[PDB]
């Protein structure tokens, strides 16, 4: 897994045209003020122990930003080794799942399987952009 | 060499902190409309020959786009293979003199070696974000 934290002082989306046949999310919006935005890149090798880590690292890392939103960003192109789609999918709503239980402020989950327009103000301080690999 | 495309409606970003002891271009910020976004992250094995057809295809892309700025956007999140800063740096100079030799817009290159807060409007349709690795 590959993710990508952009802690932001404001995030939106808007699922635009299907990117595969038969989103397995239904299309939506969404708009939001300071919030850790999570892109998350799906790998070949990633199961369970894998979200584990992520899930931990996430709110480890949302604690000491002080934030209290995390956006959960479905995000295909953080890597050369994408899980498929179906899978994908899976660990991403295990991701959000395991994150509640480590988190306790919103946790939203944006759809998986779209295109989407997004604007992001992403904060300036030395933590704001960092990214992460999970494996087990 | 790793980069991702993001095509904006617009763009904008501010140097803040130094991120290393001696940042090689000073600081600054810019804002634009719209805009081919590429964040550029310099690995290890990047030489001439990358940088060469890195420039070809932002070209390719952008002339496909058809969108007349481009942003050369240093970006050290990419990869876990990185370039050391100082031939990161080479490349990232190396990269927008051969885009110019290429594309006939306006090339701008951003500041290497700061922190930075910037804020865009990616656009929803299916060939706005797209990645790309490059090596030779
Ligand atoms: N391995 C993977 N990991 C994470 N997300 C993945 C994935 N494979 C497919 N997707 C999702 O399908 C859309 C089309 O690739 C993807 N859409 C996106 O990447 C949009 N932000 C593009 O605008 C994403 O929702
Ligand atoms: N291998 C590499 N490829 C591209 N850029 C690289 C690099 N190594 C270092 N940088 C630059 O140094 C700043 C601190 O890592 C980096 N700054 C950034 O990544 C900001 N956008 C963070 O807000 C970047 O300018
Ligand atoms: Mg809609
Ligand atoms: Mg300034």
């Amino acid at each position: 897994m590959r993710l990508l934290y952009l802690h932001a002082d404001r995030f939106e989306y808007k699922t635009v045209k299907p990117a595969l046949k038969n989103p397995p999310d239904p299309p939506g919006e969404a708009s939001f003020g300071e919030a850790l935005v999570v892109f998350t890149t799906v790998e070949d090798g990633d199961g369970p122990q894998t979200v584990m880590y992520a899930a931990s690292d996430i709110a480890s890392h949302s604690s000491r930003l002080k934030v209290t939103t995390v956006i959960l960003y479905p995000y295909a192109h953080l890597s050369s080794r994408l899980a498929k789609p179906m899978a994908a999918h899976k660990r991403l709503i295990e991701l959000e799942g395991a994150l509640r239980t480590k988190f306790p402020g919103h946790v939203h989950r944006a759809p998986f399987g779209w295109y989407k327009s997004f604007s992001i103000a992403c904060k300036g301080h030395p933590l704001a952009e960092l990214s992460r690999s999970f494996t087990e």
